[PDB]
RNA sequence: CCGUGAGGGAAAGCUGAAAAGAACCCCGGAAGGGGGGUGAAAAGAGCCUGAAACCGGGCGGCUACAGUGGGGCAGGCCCGAAAGGAUGCCCCCUCCCGAAGGAAACCCCGGUGACGGGGGAGUACGAGGGAGGGGGUCCAGGGUCUGCCCUUACGUCUAGAAA
RNA sequence: GCAACCCGCGAGGGGCGGGGUCUUAAAGGGCCCGUAGUCACGGCCGUGAGACCAGAAACCGGGCGAUCUAGCCCUGGGCAGGGUGAAGCGGGGCGAAAGCCCCGUGGAGGCCCGAAGGGGUUCUGAUGUGCAAAUCGUUCCCAUGACCUGGGGCUAGGGGCAAAAGACCAAUCAAGCCCGGUGAUAGCUGGUUCCCCCCGAAGCGGGUCUCAGCCCGGCCUCCCCGGAGGCGGCCGGCGGGGUAGAGUACUGAUCGGGGCCCCGGUCAAACUCCGAACCUGCCAGCGCCGUAGAAGGGGGGAGGCGGGGGCGGUGGGGUAAGCCUCCGCUCCGAGACGGGAACAACCGAGACCGGGGUUAAGGCCCCCAAGUGCGGGCUUAGUGUCAAUCUAAAAGGGCGUCCCCCGCCCAAGACAGCCGAGGCGGGGGGCCCCGAAGAUGUACAGGGACUAAGCCCGCCGCCGAGACCCCGGCCCGCGGGCCGUUGGCCCGCGUGGGGUAGGGGGGCGCGGCCGUGGGGCAGAAGCCGGGCCGUGAGGUCCGGUGGACCCGCGGCCGACGAAGAUCCCGGCGGUAGUAGCAGCGAAGAGGGGUGAGAAGCCCCUCCGCCGGAAAGGACCAGGGUUUCCUGGCAACUUCAAUAGGCCAGGAGUUAG
RNA sequence: CGCAGGUCGCAGUGGCAAGGGGGACCUGACUGUUUAACAAAAACAUAGGUCCCCGCGAGCCCGUAAGGGUGUGUACGGGGGC
RNA sequence: CUUAAGGUAGCCAAAUGCCUUGCCGGGUAAGUUCCGGCGUGCAUGAAUGGAUCAACGAGGUCCCCACUGUCCCGGCCCGGGGCCCGGCGAACCCACCUCCAGGUGCACAGUCCUGGGACCCCCGACGGGGCGAGAAGUCCCUAUGGAGCUUCACAGCAGCCUG
RNA sequence: GGGCAUGACAGAAAAGUUACCCUAGGAAUAACCGGCUCGUCGCGGGUGAGAGUCCCCAUCGACCCCGCGGUUUGGUACCCAGACGUCGUCUCUUCCCAUCCUGGCGGUGCAGCAGCCGCCAAGGGUGGGGCUGCCCGCCCAUUAAAGGGGAACGUGAGAUGGGUUCAGACCGUCGCGAGACAGGUCGGUCUCUACCUGUCGGGGGCGCUGGCCGCCUGAGGGGAAGGUGCCCUCAGUACGAGAGGAACGGGGCGCCGCGGCCUCUAGUGUACCGGUUGUCCGGCAGGGCACUGCCGGGCAGCCACGCCGUGGGGGAUAACCGCUGAAAGCAUCUAAGCGGGAAGCCCUCCCCGAGACGAGGCGGCCGUUGCCCUGGGGGCAACCCCGGGGCACGAGGGCUCCCGUAGAAGACGGGGUUGAUGGGGGGGCGGUGUAACCCCCGAGGGUUUCCCGAGGGGAGAGCCGGCCCCUCCCAAUCGCCCGAGCGUGC
């Protein structure tokens, strides 16, 4: 094998590394809650930008307990999302696919779904109903395809995005689905769905880098002694050996940057109601401001500064959950 | 033409009988193109004939879920004027003869049995060879494609070649 | 003589005898003798000649070269700037003096640093189908001298020249180049051109400066003579042998007992009293072959003289080997085809063509034709999945399980601790389990998978080759017959039909010649596609194109047949509208004009580069009209063009 | 060529131009020459040392020969080795 | 004894020491190199020159300081290639042309067997494979093949000496 | 007729050397890899003399024997001489297990701490230096440990070139000599524009049974996405004569790897601002060039030396440990049955994903039509059938246009006048560092003190922004296209 032994360059869990094929994440999992109250699992926000906030730290055990911490935070543009449409989702009994039964829609929708939706001029919203309505006894899992709001962003863009959110809070499929039937043609605001200080996921695509080399795209050495090597030194030495032939697990050089990564166990800081309050007087770079309300989360998001982010409830939470008690946000950088 | 030099040293034939060598008109910057002429024939000065490789277009067949070339059989589409048959070919029916080979039901004897034996029966049938009846139009042959079966480029040394 | 066959003569053939001659004292022996040659045409082979075609490195002869380079000679040119400070020479200080020190002046040197210039170290940089068949960048060495450099001169090939590396002597040097000897030779390597038919090998023995060759025999082929016997099989009669085994008696080893001998025991390729199977000699018979020709002999031509696989000799050697070296049958080579999962030689089996049928090996759950066939038993491990190549397995352990046998106890007072029926111990057999560990990808050995579709003992039917049987067609060998015949046709018989090298027989095609008969402007040759004939080489015809020659038949003659030689010449592809048109320290822009057409030509303005120079002035050799003017863009300039060192026309160089 | 004063910067030989230095061993004294096109060296040469053949009609060498070089020279010399 | 003599002055694990990373010191945290010693030194030694380093060195080697992207370890930027467009427009190589696994076979298969996969086409990049291309392998052997050099090979010829 | 001789004995008369080398060939024949073989080498097992205070087997294992691997060396000579680039290293991927650590278990001559031995187990780790060209080996400081092997002795059309192994040269030894030594030593050209395939990314199209839009599902594929340490408590406790000295459980944090991000800090930043050298533009100002001239600062962006995330669990199991339990009146973890049991396998988690041809589900939009020209056929009376072409209807899509959450080309994303998409203008924020003008001071000199003069001070900053906001002032226009519709059979 190898001369002196050493992990492999960069990880073959994220192969293919193509680009997404949805600037929109599309989340595979929603986990199970249990909150008492039916409510959606998620939310859809915009990358605004990055700060740095103090922040009194409020774990008993830790060693900087009672003290008063910088954490690096990013600020999610977060305007209300507006529900359209309701989908059931029944289990298929020749192989047990989750397949959807039927979707109620609103009546009338707004003019920016016109963009990017073919719809009736008007939606027989109550027939909709009743034809879902029969489908209730075999209903498995019930969903609100929801849209975006980017003219309330920063980014000022008409075009919306559409995606499905679960509804869930209670383990009854009745209570679930008569909570997405009340939310139809309503908009739900993040104080909605989360609560400060909780953990949540982040899903999103990226930022593109485009075309890199093999130094960059897995981490490969460049060749010691650079200047000895002819035809270059920003390369592997071999691409293989004789038997088997160019495998898989070879670094090539490729695309890089766009594509889908999850992050787990981000805690909220904080959601404001006025983005005034934490827009820098400069304004977000490369963003603009943020003029309704925001999510300030702990840490780093995955996404360039106006990609859509998915926050859900935690799938692989910490055994000891956070204090109960809101974080205590001290300062804000972008506040004087 | 090559080498300082002694020396070395190619490629390259063909209008038409006669220039009758293409008047004249339109276009083009021009090479030139269209029309129109000469000539038995463009044989057009890049000049007898004018092959293949190669490239362009038309036509026929295939063409994005199926692994390629060659052969045999069956088929789909296309050609099938002449030089081949059309007294053909194919279908059906009937009749006759028929090599080697050769059943079945059913009845009888035996075996746990798979099966054997007597009769049925050298029977029905059987390569092929003759005769006739009706029905149809092409048949042979060719291009391409598909299905099934078969199939390890060539020349060479070698004990041994797809190597 | 029914014939069978017997008898006589008996050319040719065979033998003896006789004769000529040599040797010898002679005998004996050697050669020769009772008839066929010669000339020619065609063919095959041998030797020489270039000798089927192509191929050396070399060697010799006569000539050419010192524009390169090596050395030296004659006559010119060149080397910024700085530093150090030799001999020599002055002053100052100090001594009683002999005498020391300090400073200056001076300008030596195969001296130092460093431009030009010369050289060529590092990056083992760039390049490496390059800018270039030796370059470029960077870093370096010398740079007043054994220094660098121009012109002229000398030294020439077995010779020169060499501060020496066998360097250099014109991109050529452990002996130049040019032409010639010369088609040098080559046991070696490559190539060697049409068809059908018959037969059909070898890698063995001996000799060889022989081991990649060759000759003599064995093996093949063709022709002839000869004349009736022959032998890969078998029985029998009469013989030979000394292996396997056996023995331990000769020659040797070797373990015990008993008294140098006796007894038991272990061995022998180089031990043998005995001794097979088996092989082999003669005779008789059988079997088969043979007068359509046995034995035997003569002549022509070879190939080949590298073998290989399976099985057997415990062959001999070796740890073993798909290892080395012998012996025998068979098969591959030179043999199709079925099975083996592929596979030259393992099994079956030997193929002219087409069809029908039946079988061989092997198989019959699917892939895949034929059986989820039949009876009994075993296996629980997916063990295993019907010989070998071919992918496996040992000592050892296991009542895991199925079974066979033996010894003992139990006489119901036996094994476990009164109870009541079997218990204990030993040996062995079958299957399976552990022993059992590898490298790209699944219980691998075909895959699916199977609890039988595995294994053992038996059984029944079926499928399945080109083999075997039948039919039709074709061809061959041999014999017979007919025809005026360098040849053609017919018939009969064949347990006739594979075939490389090679031998033998026939035919097709190409160019011409001797004859003979014809076609062609109402369309020859050639070219494109197509039909028909022929096993085939090939022939012939149709339609189109084309525009003057061509063909059938008999005979003869050749510069006579290509798919290949890193073949020769030419044309043309994919690569590919791809590489390159970067790098070496400059570059363009605006407006106008001309013009078909302008980023690029002409003019102005702006911007930039050199400026002891890849760049301004002069000029040698060499080049030779490239100079100037006018016009132009078919070709040339790594793109364009109206531009040009290009093309066309004209002109131009004046000396005491 | 020098002296005094003032003054700015991160930086005053400000760009350009422009030595890193020291110790020790081996080896060849040094400068010089070399395999044009893979070897620049410790290889060659070198001054210095030493030996040999030679008194000239010599020694050594070239030429077939005629003759030639060393030599327009002479042992403080010519030639030949290490 | 001895081929005559038997290595003197010196110098050494040396560019000369096999054993051998010799043994002892120094240097480093760690030293097969290096330096200073030791020397029956395979196989050191005197113009075959010994010892010997002042000066000189594009010589070979070890250490120290300074220095630093050599490296921990990689990042950002600049010019030219690059990529795209317009114009010009080749070459190498080429029997045909090839998805993967495990086998088999002239023993290392694109073409054979049994499997696993693949919708087809186009662009960029790389260099694992095509025992990739270039060059009738210089390494080894054979040939009754060469060339040059050597001498105590077999012969020969000049030259010199002698009668 | 006898002898004189060829012994290489079926009869030439015959020494070396070439690394300066040349030719013709040869896998008939070596060197490397490959093939066959395994003596050698590495590994496993049977046996038990003997040692182990006693005690064969905790730990060894004499004398012998049976095996396995292909990891060293060797044998052979099957392939390859018109050529498979020869050691080591770098770089990068994967596979094996005969396991060094990490997980599980057992034995012990296991009191604890430690150590030794065996079994399962290959998911992860196995590092940094000194010495030698090395491989190997030894050593240093750490560490959980610092395992070993295969892949054409993996990988030179990827590098390097220290070694070996050309031509030069020196030493020692050998040779009369030229020369030779797998003895030492110094020097000594690493060619190729990638045709096919593979791999990694990026595009066009057809198909999915009429076309389309949006949202989903999940067959299957990839994953290491995680691995591993330390400290405190436990506890100076258990254990122990003492010395010494644990563990389960609880709390805290690292290191290695992986995936993101740019708030901070660091780097860069040939956008930008300032200082300054030499020269040219007549001087000031401003500027050219010194290849940003050099120096200092530095927004955005990018980036790491910075920051963030990076888990437990379930199931069947391995080695085995147990329950019940007969065969076999007892006993027995096993035969039937049942319980427990690993960093390993599957799922959970993350990424790709309907070309998943059984080409999927849901909701919605659309088409499911007409007209014109021309050809042929049927019956001619209308008419009808079929071939070709054009036009309209039509959901949806693209090009052109302004851009950037994107980017090699393509693609993707946003906007496109019911518009804030790029520019302009205004404002915000920010970089540099305080322009011009004006006034004061200025070492000293002179036209004495209204002049020169480097320079300091005050007010004023000045310049600039590949960032944010507001504002229709300019330009997102004009235009060019694609597009289902019909029959058939089961
Ligand atoms: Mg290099
Ligand atoms: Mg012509
Ligand atoms: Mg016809
Ligand atoms: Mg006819
Ligand atoms: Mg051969
Ligand atoms: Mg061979
Ligand atoms: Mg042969
Ligand atoms: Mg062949
Ligand atoms: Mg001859
Ligand atoms: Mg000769
Ligand atoms: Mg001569
Ligand atoms: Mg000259
Ligand atoms: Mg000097
Ligand atoms: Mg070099
Ligand atoms: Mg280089
Ligand atoms: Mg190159
Ligand atoms: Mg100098
Ligand atoms: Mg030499
Ligand atoms: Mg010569
Ligand atoms: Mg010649
Ligand atoms: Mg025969
Ligand atoms: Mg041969
Ligand atoms: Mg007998
Ligand atoms: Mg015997
Ligand atoms: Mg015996
Ligand atoms: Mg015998
Ligand atoms: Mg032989
Ligand atoms: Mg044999
Ligand atoms: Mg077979
Ligand atoms: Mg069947
Ligand atoms: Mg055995
Ligand atoms: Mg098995
Ligand atoms: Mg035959
Ligand atoms: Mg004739
Ligand atoms: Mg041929
Ligand atoms: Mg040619
Ligand atoms: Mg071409
Ligand atoms: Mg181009
Ligand atoms: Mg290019
Ligand atoms: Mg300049
Ligand atoms: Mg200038
Ligand atoms: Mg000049
Ligand atoms: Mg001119
Ligand atoms: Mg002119
Ligand atoms: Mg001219
Ligand atoms: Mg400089
Ligand atoms: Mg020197
Ligand atoms: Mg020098
Ligand atoms: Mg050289
Ligand atoms: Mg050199
Ligand atoms: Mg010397
Ligand atoms: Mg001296
Ligand atoms: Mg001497
Ligand atoms: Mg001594
Ligand atoms: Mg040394
Ligand atoms: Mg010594
Ligand atoms: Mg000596
Ligand atoms: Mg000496
Ligand atoms: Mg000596
Ligand atoms: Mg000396
Ligand atoms: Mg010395
Ligand atoms: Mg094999
Ligand atoms: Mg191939
Ligand atoms: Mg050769
Ligand atoms: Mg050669
Ligand atoms: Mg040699
Ligand atoms: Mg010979
Ligand atoms: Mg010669
Ligand atoms: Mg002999
Ligand atoms: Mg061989
Ligand atoms: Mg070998
Ligand atoms: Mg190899
Ligand atoms: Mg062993
Ligand atoms: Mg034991
Ligand atoms: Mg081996
Ligand atoms: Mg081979
Ligand atoms: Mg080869
Ligand atoms: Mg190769
Ligand atoms: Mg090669
Ligand atoms: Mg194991
Ligand atoms: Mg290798
Ligand atoms: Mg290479
Ligand atoms: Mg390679
Ligand atoms: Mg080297
Ligand atoms: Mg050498
Ligand atoms: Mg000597
Ligand atoms: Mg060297
Ligand atoms: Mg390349
Ligand atoms: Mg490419
Ligand atoms: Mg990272
Ligand atoms: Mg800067
Ligand atoms: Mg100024
Ligand atoms: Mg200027
Ligand atoms: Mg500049």
């Amino acid at each position: 094998g190898l001369k002196i032994n050493r992990p492999r360059r960069g990880s073959m869990g994220v192969y293919p590394r193509k680009r997404a094929a949805d600037i929109v994440p599309r989340v595979r999992t929603w986990p199970e809650v249990n909150l008492g109250k039916p409510t959606l699992l998620g939310f859809a926000a915009y990358k605004a930008g990055m700060l740095h906030a103090v922040v009194v730290d409020d774990r008993p055990t830790s060693p900087l307990y009672g003290k008063e911490v910088v954490k690096a935070v990013t600020v999610l543009d977060a305007p209300p999302l507006y529900v359209a449409a309701v989908r059931l989702y029944t289990l298929d009994p020749t192989n047990g696919y989750k397949v959807a039964v039927g979707e109620a829609w609103v009546s009338e929708p707004p003019a920016d779904l016109r963009r990017v939706l073919t719809l009736p001029e008007k939606f027989d919203t109550e027939k909709q109903l009743k034809a879902l309505e029969e489908y209730r006894d075999v209903a498995v899992d019930v969903r609100v395809l929801v849209a975006t709001q980017p003219r309330l962003s920063g980014i000022g863009k008409k075009t919306p995005e559409v995606l499905e959110i679960p509804v869930g809070g209670v383990p009854s499929i009745d209570e679930r689905i008569n909570f997405a039937i009340s939310l139809l043609g309503k908009t739900v605001s993040p104080k909605d769905v989360f609560t400060p200080g909780q953990l949540v996921d982040v899903i999103a695509v990226t930022k593109g880098k485009g075309y890199q080399g093999v130094v960059k795209r897995f981490g490969v050495t460049i060749l010691p002694r650079w200047h000895k090597h002819r035809k270059g030194h920003r390369r592997t030495g071999t691409i293989g050996p004789q038997a088997p032939a160019l495998m898989f697990t070879q670094p090539r050089p490729g695309q890089m940057g766009f594509h889908q990564r999850t992050e787990y166990n981000k805690r909220i800081l904080k959601i404001g109601d006025n983005g005034a309050e934490i827009t820098p007087k400069s304004g977000f770079p490369h963003y603009g401001v943020i003029k309704g309300p925001y999510i300030l989360l702990q840490g780093s998001v995955p996404g360039a500064r106006k990609r859509l982010v998915v926050l859900r409830y935690p799938v692989r939470p910490p055994k000891k959950a956070p204090p109960a008690a809101e974080p205590q946000v001290v300062w804000v950088s972008s506040q004087s």
